[PDB]
């Protein structure tokens, strides 16, 4: 039986892009085409994994801080962590020390130092250094013991998850997102958080601690990915919250990607158009910044969220003609790519795309 020749157009699916953006497809596939102590710098950032009796009580007094606005300008990881210790993994430290996750962190230069505190009066005593800013300190001293909040540190993570997906766009989108999202999940009786923390002040107190903090982000994206079974409500929430949040910011050229793949009965290969010697370079750039972007792996669809280095060049409008191949193939299926627009320098790339599909459906 000789070949019969099928033609099914670009892979809107956005299955193959995916893989190739996680590395789970190598970029050969579609395409063709050691640092030393001396020669580069790397910055360690020591975070201390304490370990206390009652993480209970120190985690109520961590979200009361929040609550009352402190700003942990960049001392927040240590007890960012403490939340995420005793919600996710329930108090066992060394369980979470093993992770992948942990070894990825790694990689960012991240070093858990653990450091055993018998008993810890209050968060004054978690921060100890004769020279760091004092006004925090002197503010964490100053919190009362006194018990206040109605939430917990699941209600606290899950609460901050909901930031995530339109967290890139901006305070007002972002904003607006984490207000839509709370009815959603209290008409269903999902979850209900407090009243208080649906202010206007308290939720940008914890837009702007997302938007600075890469840890506590990272963290509620290791949870909500590799959390298997058990899910409290709360693991619900912040589960839903990472998977919205999938390659936001990185839509428009997931889509360009997509429809500058073509599927035929053989198989997947990139559009003849973008083969030519007139867009090989922009090919070449668009590879390396692909390549870039996937040895990230399980973690490359939060790059832009994560502000990840390279990921500024994976901007759609970095590749006008790539778009233009892409729009001209979407036109031709009488669909459209939302945020893609082709100039007048690029058309004639574009309507030989939508010409060359329309030929191509027999």
């Amino acid at each position: 039986q000789d070949r019969t020749y099928r033609h099914h157009g670009p892979e809107v699916s956005g299955w193959f892009s995916e893989q190739l953006m996680t590395g789970k497809i190598p970029l050969t596939e579609v395409f063709v085409d050691p640092i030393t102590i001396i020669s580069g710098i790397v910055r360690q950032r020591v975070i201390p994994v304490y370990v206390v009796n009652d993480l209970e009580g120190i985690c109520q007094h961590i979200i009361q801080a929040f609550e009352a606005g402190v700003d942990f300008q960049d001392n927040a990881d240590s007890f960012l962590l403490l939340l995420c210790l005793h919600h996710a993994y329930q108090g066992d430290h060394r369980l979470f020390l093993k992770s992948d996750a942990v070894q990825y962190l790694e990689g960012h230069g991240f070093r858990f130092e653990v450091r055993e505190k018998e008993n810890v009066h209050r968060l004054d005593e978690l921060l100890p250094n004769v020279t760091g800013g004092k006004n925090l300190r002197r503010t964490l001293a100053a919190m009362p013991e006194e018990e206040t909040t109605e939430a917990n540190a699941g209600q606290f993570l899950s609460f901050a998850s909901l930031f995530l997906p339109k967290l890139v766009v901006g305070e007002k989108a972002c904003l607006e997102k984490v207000q839509r999202q709370i009815q959603v999940h209290a008409e269903q009786g999902l979850i209900q958080y407090p009243t208080s923390w649906q202010s206007v002040g308290h939720m940008m107190v914890i837009f702007r601690l997302m938007r600075t903090n890469f840890l506590i982000k990272f963290l509620l994206i290791h949870q909500g990915m590799h959390m298997v079974a058990g899910h409290d409500a709360n693991d619900t929430v912040i589960s839903n919250s990472v998977a919205q949040a999938r390659f936001s910011g990185l839509l428009i050229v997931k889509t360009v990607l997509d429809h500058i793949l073509q599927k035929t009965d053989l198989g997947v290969r990139l559009h003849p158009l973008a083969r030519t010697a007139k867009v090989k370079n922009e090919v070449s750039s668009f590879k390396a910044a692909l390549g870039s972007l996937a040895k990230h792996g399980e973690y490359a669809p939060f790059a832009r969220l994560l502000n990840l280095s390279g990921v500024n060049n994976l901007e759609h409008g970095l590749y006008p003609q790539l778009s233009a191949i892409a729009l001209g193939v979407a036109t031709a299926h009488g669909s459209t790519l939302a945020g893609v627009n082709v100039g007048e320098q690029y058309q004639q790339l574009r309507e030989a795309a939508t010409e060359a599909e329309k030929q191509l459906q027999q």
